[PDB]
């Protein structure tokens, strides 16, 4: 589709937020079949540790984003992202709001130790409209003077959407939670979204199976 | 309420569980309360606050700045408080639902939640500086009591204070390494928090000693 950067597989990834390595596991076996790259976050991490990251790429063979929502002083983000590289984990997502510096400490791991930082510039959650909205398109324009070239942003209205990719370029890759459980549509996020990011409506299914072959379906 | 031992908190942000154990028992007869952040935790292994607490009988702060969704923040929570944190630290930017997820799993385990509205280093000015009075007021409309806020300005903390009352418990990092002095901050704040000072200190004992000493009549 682009010739500049290969899609995840079927422009979907699973947000893998259970809590038990067992079911972790048995559900993203379930649908490895149609999908190739799995987010992720403190939910799993703080359930069975770090060492899950490896775990996934060995038995799955896949891409992890370890989705830590760094937000931290410019010395303690170093300190996060080194030990999830050291974890195996191939890109981190970061906090925009915190600031540049914040944000800068980041990417100098990732070029250490060459990995990619994901920048989180707007979120899903209504309380997202509180104050982070507010700073959306400065957080995106901050992510684009500092070289940033990896974004999350949420499905959301149309002009909203398409507002994030004009500041950020159509060479930049934008990937967007908010599909499925918190109301977003597969097929209209990714008119702007290079891939989609989904939990509940699969890793909750009675047939995550199902539903993940459903979502991929309905695009 | 009872002042934090010496009112003064170790920021315990080393990376390898027999050093952290061994400063902190260098410096337990000074301080009765540590906060645990990611370094560590992402290091070692949540249940390094479990034997925390029982190596040393002092109360765990657990400095994750939770900042996702509602969802998400409320499985963080869970998996940190199961883990032995007496109290977990939540950013506000991410808007009111996000900081009321955590307020509840705390009401429903047995423990405390400490809303970050502002933050020490320089990017805080970007984004955080300018929404910081709002997300104390937040904070305040949440019923939240205990709060962190940077060693700063005097007019800074003293704006702090003033949106929380004097009923609520500041404590404020930034002191030492970060340029924050002890005694001015303790003017607003009801504890001081120290990391690097200490922990990377030749004599970390004495390095404690010695800002105790600098506060002696605040004592
Ligand atoms: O703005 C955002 C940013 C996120 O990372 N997320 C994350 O994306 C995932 C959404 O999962 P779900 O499809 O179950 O709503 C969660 O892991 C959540 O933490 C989000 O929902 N909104
Ligand atoms: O505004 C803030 C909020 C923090 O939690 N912190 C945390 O407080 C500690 C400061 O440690 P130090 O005294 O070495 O600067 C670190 O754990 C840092 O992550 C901070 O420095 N500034």
């Amino acid at each position: 589709r682009r010739v500049d950067v290969m899609d995840v597989m079927n422009r979907l990834i699973l947000a893998m937020d259970l809590m038990n390595r067992d079911d972790a596991l048995r559900v993203t076996g379930e649908v490895r079949e149609y999908i190739d790259t799995v987010k992720i976050g403190y939910p799993l991490v703080l359930s069975e540790g770090m060492d899950i990251i490896a775990e996934f790429r060995k038995r799955f063979g896949c891409r992890i984003i370890a989705d830590f929502k760094v937000a931290d002083i410019p010395e303690t983000n170093e300190k996060i992202c080194r030990a999830t590289f050291k974890a195996g984990a191939d890109a981190i997502i970061v906090h925009g709001f915190p600031g540049a510096d914040s944000v800068r400490a980041c990417l100098n791991v990732a070029e250490e130790m060459g990995r990619e930082v994901f920048l989180l510039t707007e979120m899903s959650h209504p309380g997202a409209e509180m104050f982070i909205q507010g700073a959306a398109d400065e957080i995106a324009r901050m992510g684009v003077d500092l070289g940033v070239k990896n974004y999350v942003g949420p499905s959301a209205r149309p002009e909203r959407l398409s507002r994030l990719r004009e500041i950020i370029g159509q060479d930049s890759f934008l990937i967007s939670p908010g599909v499925g459980a918190q109301g977003g549509d597969p097929g209209e996020t990714l008119r702007f979204a290079d891939a989609i990011i989904v939990g509940r409506s699969i890793y909750l299914a009675d047939n995550p199976a199902a539903a993940a072959a459903g979502i991929i379906e309905s695009i």
